[PDB]
């Protein structure tokens, strides 16, 4: 069904309680990679990232997050569905399933849909991901209208990470064309801190 | 290449995250990286300095952004990826000794805890370079506890709680691959190490 690493993380998350004060970062490797409470100097921020995760993988593990009725969920997902050849509209339909379930199970949770980050094939790594760099904007052009339809926030990380001239991630933020260096996380911190702190 | 790029991702992140005199650092490889330590201990002072794929000299090489903050405690778990490279228990211990002496020199007030290398199990046919070397885990631990005594630091026997009967292999209840931990595995680690974390 899913990877052994997914099972390790998911079974750990089943043992860690979520409370009404928690601010959850939910996603794939790009979420897994950070120390979120340290980045925000906020003990209420928690990591629910799993390297390799896909939209259906996130859907399938919502229960141990939404049952705690967290204050906030920041979602960043879809780039591993891109590497499977799934079209943008199909990915957005799956993200709609996630948003609908969070709203139904925990209506007081503030949900923030984060733009899929750009990617770059310059490093010749993750070719399934980085060769489909044009799908990122395709997703984001449909994700912003989804947010507006469902009454949830859309956060444009993408415009801060992209190079205008290429449509690809600025190499200053990555060593592989997909994941973030520390500088990358500091930029994400600067963009989303006002939303993390908002009442 | 994926381990080398992931190391630089995590290391460069840790260079941007300040360490303070209250902090309790979990330092190691994937088995440290895989936890949410502050959630496990319900303790905002506990921080993750784990990097999947890391080896003893990769931990040595990135001590500066941890020891400069003079943390209260460092819990070290390292070595199994050196085992998987065919490196001898003796050479592994020599590199752990380098880590211990550098921590003591740079941050003498830091309490250092050397955690037994965890057992492994070849029953899932995964990570063969690791799991087929299950006998090297006790070879290291039999030298690691004397090293802890010689350097005046704590040795933490996790291994005896995780190992099955007298097979010298990890109990499959704690793992789905013979190397890494399920949530149940981190709860056992929590139960063993919480009294050390809680030390005044
Ligand atoms: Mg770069
Ligand atoms: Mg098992």
């Amino acid at each position: 069904k899913y990877s052994t690493f997914y099972e390790q993380r998911a079974t750990l998350f089943e043992e860690l309680p979520v409370t009404s004060k928690d601010i959850i970062f939910l996603g794939n490797s790009i979420t897994n990679g950070c120390e979120w409470a340290e980045l925000f100097q906020n003990k209420n921020v928690k990591n629910r990232g799993i390297s390799g995760d896909i939209c259906m993988g996130v859907y399938d593990r919502l229960d141990p997050i939404v049952k705690g009725k967290p204050a906030k969920i920041f979602l960043l997902i879809g780039i591993n569905d891109v590497s499977r050849g799934t079209s943008a509209d199909k990915i957005i339909s799956e993200i709609s399933m996630i948003v609908r379930k969070i709203k139904q199970e925990s209506p007081k949770t503030k949900l923030y849909l984060q733009s899929v980050l750009p990617v770059n094939d310059c490093y010749g790594m993750f070719n399934g991901h980085t060769s489909r760099w044009q799908v990122v904007k395709q997703i984001n052009d449909l994700l912003e209208p989804l947010a507006v339809k469902e009454g949830v926030a859309y956060i444009d990380l993408y415009s801060h990470f992209v190079e205008k001239e290429t449509g690809k991630m600025n190499p200053v933020y990555t060593n592989d064309g997909l994941h973030l260096l520390g500088k990358g996380y500091l930029l994400w911190r600067d963009i989303v801190k006002p939303y993390v702190d908002q009442k």
